[PDB]
C-alpha cells in the first residue's frame, strides 16, 4: 500500500474494549461479520420513515446523549493525547449514560468512534498516535439507546493550526450551516449538495462524492443517501416528521477518496486536509431541529 500522506497507522491497537451486558445493543453487535439484519432488509429502498411522537422522543433524547459525548472529547483535544485515549473516553461516556457505542462492531469496526486526523476523510480509527501540534481532528459520535441512533461530529484544532487550517474548517462547518438552514418540507434532498458546493468551491476547496449523508433512527444508516456536492441525483422530498444527517466533507486539494487496507480509514488521493461537521436533524413543519445541537453553548468547539 501507498500512504497517500504522512499519517500511518499506529499499531497494535488496545484488545476490543467491552460494553456491559445490561446495555442494550443493537442487531450487528453480536453478528460476527457486524452485519446489521435490519439495515439490509430494508437496503436499496428509497422510502423514508415518518417518525411517530414516540420515535421523536428517541431521538431526542439519543441525539442529546451523543452531544453530551462529543463534547467529552472535545475537551481532550490537545498535543500528546492518542486518539485511542480520546475513544476509551468516549466509549466509557457512552457507557455512564446507558448508551451502546454504535461504531463498536459496526461491520466489524473495532473502535467506539470515529477519529479523523487532517487527510483522514471519515471512518478513521482511533490508534496509538499522539495527536500532533497543527494537527486537525475530527470526532465522529454515534450513541444507541433504546432502538434509536443518534449522530454528530466535528473537527477540532489541535493546539495552533495554520491559516489554511482555519479556513478549511470554517468554510465546512458553513457548508453545513448553510444546508441546514435551506432544510424544511417540500425541499428536495439532492438541492443541499449544491448548496454545500457553491460555497465550498468559493473558498478553493472541493467536496467528497464517495460518502453522504443520511437517514437515521432505529437504523444507524438507511434512507435517505444524501450527497454533499452539485447536481447530484438523490432521491426524495422534505417531510414533516423525517430525520437525517448532513455531514459534509471538504478537502483542500481534490475530491478524490481512498481506502486504507484497514478496510475503512478513508483518506484523500491527494494527501490533502479534509474536515466534516455533522448533525442529526428533524424535519419539522417550520423547519428542523437540530437534534444534536450544542446547548452550553452557541457555536462549535473549533471557534473558542
Ligand atoms: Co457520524
Ligand atoms: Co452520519
Ligand atoms: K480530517
Amino acid at each position: 500500500y501507498r500512504y497517500t500522506g504522512k499519517l500511518r497507522p499506529h499499531y497494535p491497537l488496545m484488545p476490543t474494549r467491552p460494553v456491559p451486558s445490561y446495555i442494550q445493543r443493537p442487531d450487528y453487535a453480536d453478528h460476527p461479520l457486524g452485519m446489521s439484519e435490519s439495515e439490509q432488509a430494508l437496503k436499496g429502498t428509497s422510502q423514508i420513515k415518518l417518525l411517530s411522537s414516540e420515535d421523536i422522543e428517541g431521538m431526542r433524547l439519543v441525539c442529546r446523549l451523543a452531544r453530551e459525548v462529543l463534547d467529552v472529547a472535545a475537551g481532550m483535544i490537545k498535543p500528546g493525547v492518542t486518539t485511542e485515549e480520546i475513544d476509551h473516553a468516549v466509549h466509557l461516556a457512552c457507557i455512564a449514560r446507558n448508551c451502546y457505542p454504535s461504531p463498536l462492531n459496526y461491520y466489524n469496526f473495532p473502535k467506539s468512534c470515529c477519529t479523523s486526523v487532517n487527510e483522514v476523510i471519515c471512518h478513521g480509527i482511533p490508534d496509538r498516535r499522539p495527536l500532533q501540534e497543527g494537527d486537525i481532528v475530527n470526532v465522529d459520535i454515534t450513541l444507541y439507546r433504546n432502538g434509536y441512533h443518534g449522530d454528530l461530529n466535528e473537527t477540532f484544532f489541535v493546539g495552533e493550526v495554520d491559516d489554511g487550517a482555519r479556513k478549511l474548517v470554517q468554510t465546512t462547518y458553513e457548508c453545513l450551516m448553510q444546508a441546514i438552514d435551506a432544510v424544511k418540507p417540500g425541499v428536495r434532498y439532492r438541492e443541499l449538495g449544491n448548496i454545500i458546493q457553491k460555497h465550498a468551491q468559493a473558498n478553493g476547496f472541493s467536496v467528497v462524492r464517495s460518502y453522504c449523508g443520511h437517514g437515521i433512527h432505529k437504523l444507524m444508516h438507511t434512507a435517505p443517501n444524501v450527497p454533499h456536492y452539485a447536481k447530484n441525483k438523490a432521491v426524495g422530498v422534505m417531510k414533516s416528521g423525517h430525520v437525517f444527517t448532513i455531514e459534509p466533507m471538504i478537502c483542500e486539494g481534490g475530491w478524490q477518496d481512498e481506502t486504507w487496507p484497514d478496510g475503512w480509514t478513508a483518506v484523500t488521493r491527494d494527501g490533502k486536509r479534509s474536515a466534516q461537521f455533522e448533525h442529526t436533524l428533524l424535519v419539522t413543519d417550520t423547519g428542523c431541529e437540530i437534534l444534536t445541537r450544542r446547548l452550553d453553548s452557541a457555536r462549535p468547539h473549533f471557534m473558542s
